[PDB]
Order: C-alpha cells, then structure tokens, then sequence
C-alpha cells in the first residue's frame, strides 16, 4: 500500500527503544514492550522486574527518576512539558519495588506540582523547586528545606531560567545538574527585571481573556542576570556564586555552561553580547572564583559554548572541544585537552584529533584504557560514528561504530561506568536496533530491540528510491540526495519539493531511515524530492559558520537555487509543477528562494511554502538578533537586508503558503504579522494557517498530523495539473 | 439612540440635555495592540460580554 | 443561555466538510477582536476543514 499520514502515526510504526541510563558500573536498565521496566547488567545479563507494567498506568506516570541507590522510585503524573526539555506536574516518591504513593511536597504544603523533580546523582538527598524557590529534602521521610527562596515567578528564578537565555541559550529546563558526589546544588538565578514581558497571545481562556505576560527583551535590549550559585546541601547550605572573570569583553554576558567536574572544582562560561569572546572559567564551589583556564575568541561570533567542559574525575584536565586548523581548508573542531593548572590563566592545550572535519562532544574521557571515545565526522558530514582514541602518544583513530554496527551511521552511546561496557543504540539507515556492548572486546552481549513489528510493517509498503550525488560550487563539493518513488521511472516528469533548513549553525542532510510526510508524497502521489548541504549548513567548518555573519538568508538562496539549477536541466523533472520547502529557516529560505526568477524563465516554481519560518531579528530576541548581524543598536545594518518586506513585492501569482502557530516560543508569531503586511502591500498572494495558542513543538501529536496532512492537502492541489 | 449625539438643547438656545454614561465598573476587555512596533501597548476598552453590565444613562 | 449555547458556532462549524473557507479578519479589530477568530481556528482545526487566512496587522 501507499504510505499515508495515519501510517506515520500508527503504533505499528513505533520505532521503540528501552530508555537506558547508566547508574552503576555494569548494569543498564531497559524497558519492556509491555511497560515492565527491566534492569540488565552487561556481564551477568540479568533481567529484573522491580517495576511491573501496571504501576506506570495506575500512576499515569512517565518519569521514573530512581535515586542511584535503587531504593525508591520518583514518579511524575500530569506532566505537561512547557518547553522542549522541561516538564511540570504532581510527583510522587514511592518505594522500590512497592510503596504507598507519597507526594513529594514543599514543607507545610500538600499536593504540589514541582518545577523539577529529582534526587541527587548520589545517595538519596533530593531537591524540588517551587515558585522559583528550590527546596531540599535530605533523606526519605524528612520535611524538605526551601534552600533557595529569592526566585519570584515570572522574572527571578532559582534552579530555573529566564526568557532571553533559556529559549536562546539552553533551550533546556535545567539549571541544576549536581556533582558526581551530589553535595551541592548548582542553580542559576536569572533576572529579567529589565528584560520586558511579551504579553504573548493567550488568544483563548477566560470570559474576559487577555494575553499571558511573560518576558520579551529585544534586539539591542539587555539580557537577564544569569549565575552559577552552588548551595552545599550537606551541613552548611553554603551558596557561593561562580562569578564572571576578568574580561571587559564580558559586560553583557551569558552563562552558557554548567558541568560538575568534582566535589570542589567547577567551570562556568561567559558568552558576551557580541558572542565573539567567551571564557570557560574553572570556578570554585568553595569560594566561587572562576579561574580563567581557556578563553574562546572568534571575531564573527563564538560557536558551541553550551557543551560542558567535562573535567576529569579530578577536575583539572578539561578536554575541551576547539577547532584546530585542517591545512588549506581551515578551522574544524577537534578535541583539545586543557589541564587546569593550579595557578594558571592559559593552559597548555593539546589537540586530540585532526583532519578536514569537525568533532562535536566528549561523551567520556577514559583514563582507564586511555582510549577516549568521541563522536565526529570522519566518514561523511551526513554520518555519525563513535570511535575510540588515545590522547597520549598516539592520538589513535580506532572505531567502535565503523565496520561494527551495520548501516548505522546515526549512533548514540551510553557507557558502562567502568568503561568496559556500554550501550550504543543504533538508528539506521536500516531499521533501528538496540546495541549494548562490551568496550574491551567489541563483542556486543545481546540484542535488546529492533522495532521489529515496525521492521515487519515496512515490508508491506512501497519504499521509494534513494540516490547520492553532489553539486560543485566554487570551493565546496555540495552533496545531493534524491528520493524517487518505489515505482520510479526514468521518463515520467515529476513535481519538485526541495527541502532545506536555513537556521545559522544547523545541518539536516542525512542517510537515516525516516518515515515522514516526504515519502508519503513520494509513494501516495509520486514525489521527486531533493536535499543538499551548502553554505548555511552547520558541522562543516567555521568558514562555513562565520562567512554568514551579517549575511544571513542571502547567500543561502544562491547555493540552494544552484541545486535546482542542476535539477531542471534533466528530462524527468516536470517544469509545470515546481515547489520548494523548509522549516525554522527553511521556511525563510523557501520564501527567500521561491520568487527568484530564472535567468530566462518566469516563476520557476508553481507554488511553495514555509514552515514556521524565522523572518526578522528586530522582531526577534536580543541574542539571536545580535549573534550573527553585529550587535543590534551598534550595527543594525545586516538585519534590514534579511527583511522579507524586501522580497514580498517580488512574488506575483505563485501560490505561496506559510504555516505558523500563535503561542509559538522561538519563532514568534510576530515574525508573521510583521511580514504578512508586506505581502499585503506588495499585493502578491500570501496564504496562512495559524494554530491558536499551541506552541512551537506541538506537544500533542494530532497537530503534526494536522501539520503533515495540510502540507499535503495543499501540495496535492498545487500539483494537480491545471487546465 | 441611533446617534452618538445625545445632548439636547432647548430648541431656542436656552437649555441643553445630555447623558452621564458610566463605564467605571464594566470589566476590562483587552481590545489589543500588537503591531507597528514589536512591543505591544494595549488599549483596554471595556465590553459587555453577555452576562456583564448594561449602561445606565441619566439626562 | 441554551440559545446562547445553541448559537455557538461549535454546534454548526462542525459540519464543514470541504467548502473552501477564507476568513476575513485583521488583527487590531476594536469591535470584534482577533480572539473571536482564533477562537474559531480551534473549531476549524478540530473539524479538520480546509482554509486559508485573511488577516491584516492592525
């Protein structure tokens, strides 16, 4: 049969995984398909049912955060994640494997939702934040202790974060990851007291409804006062702040990193407003002094500060990722080791890897084998492979995911705490499958799951064609994928649906197996689809990063049009049904590319679209507005170029759509209102569908369905050949 | 009144009626501001939302 | 308010199946606010009908 929308969202397609996380040296948890959570040691392979398939249902919970002690079970029901990573709900501490449902409440309080639920990464001390105030329970049965209280809802938060940061720096709820020992609580008290409030559309609600005031600073507007506070939750709850270091370039900073090296040595970064200088400073839980160890400086802007320097088990050597030269082709990320000398500002840095590609993050520093494990792009910028590497005397390159896991160039690892074993969960380009391993001898112990009923399910549907090529631009070899039907033919003339991403720093072109609306169109209605990574694509150099400084959106049209430039020369693409696409800036690129009139042809596309597109940065927050175009107010020049009012009057009759949501949280709705006016003016044809009060990630699924089918229900009418 | 003109002279120019309308208690309806600038500055002008109050007028 | 209830479009917006819709509403309506429209795109998208959008910013 043809793959449809309900197909994508049928449980028969549920690519499953056992949700593992390593608490001990050799034991790894793993979910059963019937809710009964199971813990598996690597060596002994023992499978334990402390959690039956039922208690998750009767409690409706989805989070189980067991303290590393395996004594109790934290639960979480009525959980409505407000953000990408956040969540909020009423939570219960119950016992392993059985215990009455005991609500973890603030002292003197009954039945309280908690801004975050979690024990410590050790023992069974816990905190739980409420009304921006962090509580602390020392052990089970104890009345908690509101160890932090300065947070006032809306603006000042404790263990929680503010507008211009937590949706333009972290994107993650967290401001509290404890130490490897758990004697202290890191928490950022960020303060939007000067950052204004976006009375963001609450277009529904009460009988006399209004909009919900929460924060909004603007391009050229201040940031909130972030910090790394560290309360020592054992004995004296001593809060010492990790303070910004000696740099006049750090006037309007951004704490963009928290890792707990050890029980006493900690690090914090400071991302300035220009985002050209940021300083990974080793701070001190016992006094706060952020010992400058390494500082990052790139004239255009700095990249990848959210990545923690994961200091060793001791807290000096922070192997930190920094881009090393790659000969004539420039600066590409390769991990460098930086020992925090006891009294140093500059560290003797020693680069682990090298080559014309970039590395991403230290998953672990293994001082046992000396064979560190890193994920990089040694094979292809579209592939992902875990390797094993020495950091002394060899800088060896040795793979645990090359030639070991079959057609799995999208691999994610979770190491047994003794570094002798690990999960490394596989994703495809086959059907995804689970792989724990034995780090010593590279022989996996057993197969945990493979989405087999899903693997079963694909074997009954039309999987279309895949093809790998490239396009040659002045300096770069731009790769190019294509997706043609299961019944593809060399002669038939097809519509065009070119996809892109657009947003500064991202890459999306991959081999991975994906079951989306894309192939649904290729099968159900015969789509010829194309992708490519070029200028504007991340993970291929700062020359590919920092070229676009003050030049967003513009050169991205040219290289993407260069793709279809090669496309239309070939026969079997229909020149009547032509369209582009993209999201989050591919929407912008879709818009920025749709009206580019051919050198000897009119509207090259018959229609287009744009998925929740970023439009304009003065309509947008401070830090993203000024990350790439020079500081707003100091240099607003590049912003007005990126305006699409500059592009609205170029459209004539090519039916161009936009999708967008109202309560959107990163791509603000007033990226639309302050652009649709311009299409209203230019008297081209716009067309919109907006979502009332629903966020940017569509926490409920049916929205994706409504999103998917509607992109289709449009495209079908667009590609119905007209009389 | 099929007019917003409700202050009625004496037809020879001696007297004048009028209305003392009072919206001091009607709830706040947000008849909003959104565009132009990128920050909103809103105009709460009230509204009868059915079940809310009707106007008292003295001459 | 049964009539007030029975006069809600929810009772009637449901039966919309394939009739092409284009809703005329600009943003800063003083009298019939944008709320009165977004209150409907809830009802439309629940009913899964097709539409485009006719909005002017203020």
């Amino acid at each position: 049969k043809k793959v449809t929308v309900e197909d994508l969202f049928s449980e028969d397609f549920k690519i499953h995984d056992p949700e593992a996380k390593w608490i001990s040296n050799k034991e790894f948890i793993y979910r059963e398909r019937k809710g009964s959570v199971i813990l598996r040691n690597v060596e002994t392979n023992n499978s334990t049912v402390l959690i039956e398939g039922k208690k998750i249902e009767s409690l409706r919970a989805i989070r189980y955060e067991i303290s590393p002690d395996k004594e109790y079970v934290l639960f979480s029901y009525n959980v409505e994640p407000v953000y990408q990573h956040s969540h909020t709900g009423y939570y219960v501490l119950s016992k392993i494997p059985h215990g009455d449902p005991q609500s973890l409440d603030p002292p003197e309080v009954s039945n309280a939702k908690l801004q975050y639920a979690g024990w410590g990464p050790k023992g069974q001390q816990l905190i739980f934040i409420f009304e921006n105030n962090i509580y602390y329970c020392a052990h089970v049965g104890k009345q908690a202790i509101r160890v932090v209280s300065t947070g006032k809802e809306g603006v000042i938060y404790n263990g929680l974060s503010d507008w211009l940061y937590e949706e333009e720096i972290l994107k993650s709820h967290i401001a509290h990851w404890w130490s490897p020992d758990g004697t202290r609580l890191a928490y950022a008290t960020i303060n939007d007291s000067r950052v204004p409030l976006m009375e963001l559309p609450t277009y529904t609600g009460s009988v006399y409804p209004t909009v919900k005031p929460y924060h909004y600073p603007k391009a050229g507007s201040e940031n909130p006062s972030i910090s790394l506070h560290v309360i020592g939750l054992n004995g004296p709850t001593h809060d010492l702040e990790m303070m910004p270091p000696d740099d006049p370039r750090m006037r309007e900073y951004y704490i963009t990193m928290v890792k707990w090296a050890t029980s006493t040595k900690v690090a914090v970064t400071w991302l300035n407003r220009a985002q050209n200088v940021s300083i990974l400073t080793l701070c001190d839980a016992t006094t706060g002094v952020c010992t400058k160890k390494h500082e990052d400086e790139s004239e255009a802007w700095l990249h990848r500060q959210n990545e923690e320097p994961v200091f060793s088990k001791d807290g000096r050597k922070f192997f930190f990722v920094r881009a090393i030269p790659q000969g004539g082709r420039g600066k590409f990320y390769h991990i460098t080791v930086s020992s925090s000398q006891p009294n140093s500002s500059n560290d003797n840095i020693q680069s682990i890897t090298s080559g014309d590609w970039d590395v991403t993050k230290i998953l672990s520093y293994d001082e046992k084998r000396n064979k560190i494990y890193f994920l990089s792009t040694e094979d292809l910028p579209r592939r992902r492979h875990l390797y094993s590497a020495n950091t002394v005397d060899d800088f060896n390159r040795q793979c645990l995911s090359c030639d070991l896991v079959e057609n799995c160039t999208y691999v994610s690892a979770s190491f047994s705490h003794n570094m002798d074993f690990f999960l490394l969960k596989c994703e495809g380009p086959g059907v995804p499958t689970v792989t724990v391993h034995n780090t010593t001898d590279k022989r996996r112990m057993f197969d945990l799951e493979a989405n087999e009923e899903v693997q079963k399910a694909i074997n009954d549907r039309q999987m279309p064609k895949i093809e790998y090529r490239k396009i040659e631009v002045e300096d770069y070899s731009l790769p190019m994928q294509i997706l043609k039907p299961a019944t593809f033919t060399d002669t038939a003339h097809y519509p065009l649906l070119l996809v892109v991403d657009g947003t500064p720093g991202s890459q999306s072109v991959t081999e991975r197996f994906e079951v989306t609306w894309e192939t649904v169109l290729v099968s159900s209605h015969g789509a010829v689809v194309v992708k490519c990574d070029g200028r504007g694509s991340g993970f291929q150099g700062t020359k590919l990063l920092q070229e676009v400084r003050r030049r967003l959106g513009f050169l991205e049209e040219k290289d993407q049009m260069e793709a279809v430039r090669t496309m239309l020369k070939e026969q079997y693409i229909d020149k009547t049904r032509v369209a582009v696409f993209g999201k989050d800036y591919g929407g912008y690129l879709s818009t920025y590319i749709l009206p580019a009139k051919g050198e000897n042809q009119g509207q090259t596309f018959t229609c287009g679209s744009a998925l929740s597109p970023i439009t304009d940065f003065k309509l947008y927050a401070s830090a993203f507005s000024e990350r790439y175009l020079g500081l707003h107010g100091l240099d607003n020049r590049a912003y007005e170029m990126t305006k699409l009012a500059h592009r609205v009057s170029a459209l004539e009759d090519q039916q161009f759509l936009i999708i967008h949501a109202t309560a959107d949280e990163k791509i603000h709705f007033q990226h639309t209102a302050e652009l649709i006016t311009q299409l209203i003016k230019g008297k081209a044809n716009y067309s919109l569908q907006i979502y009332p009060d629903e966020s940017h990630y569509f926490h409920s699924v049916a929205l994706k369905q409504h999103l998917s089918r509607s992109i289709i229900g449009f495209f079908v009418e667009c590609f119905r050949v007209q009389d």
